[PDB]
């Protein structure tokens, strides 16, 4: 599909038994999801944006479905106000910017 | 052009006769540039991000040429970690997400 940017590019994602709305975000290197208790090993990380840094937990090889498109990769979990699908997963679902 | 997302979508912009690199950022409502001088009246504003809130200066009706495409709109200037082109200008240049 084609998503215009008149409004925030929110789409439905699935991670386990959780459906959530998330931004397709070309400005995000990494995928950052709001606080959730995922299974498995993780490592602590800091990520920076407007206003400074937040502490996140990095989980590897997590499957996520994004508008029915399958993805699997690193997801950062932490105190973000919005679920952010970053470039690591945007590429896996074939997402490009066009103008 | 079509822009893939295996690398950051950084582009050259022209503003006030100056060339800068900026990130095409579909997760950003607003265009926010690092500290710079722009002419004319501005208004103090505060905006939020992943790390908290910052103070910015809001300049209206500023021409920016983004990758050869002309925009005229609101530019916020302040302590963003990198120059970002947000949806307010991405829409002007006809940018969409496609997968
Ligand atoms: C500023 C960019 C260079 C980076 N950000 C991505 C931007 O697209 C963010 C996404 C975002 C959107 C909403 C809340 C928080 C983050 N966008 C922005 O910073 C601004 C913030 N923002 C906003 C608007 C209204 C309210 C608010 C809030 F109240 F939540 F702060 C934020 C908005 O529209 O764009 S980022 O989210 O900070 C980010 C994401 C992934 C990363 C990373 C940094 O480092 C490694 O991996």
């Amino acid at each position: 599909p084609q998503i215009t940017l008149w409004k925030r590019p929110l789409v439905t994602i699935r991670i386990g038994g959780q459906l959530k709305e998330a931004l397709l975000d070309t400005g995000a290197d990494d995928t950052v999801l709001e606080e959730m208790n995922l299974p498995g090993k993780w490592k602590p990380k800091m990520i920076g944006g407007i206003g400074g840094f937040i502490k996140v937990r990095q989980y590897d090889q997590i499957p996520i479905e994004i508008c029915g498109h399958k993805a699997i990769g690193t997801v950062l979990v932490g105190p973000t106000p919005v679920n952010i699908i970053g470039r690591n997963l945007l590429t896996q679902i074939g997402c490009t910017l066009n103008f």
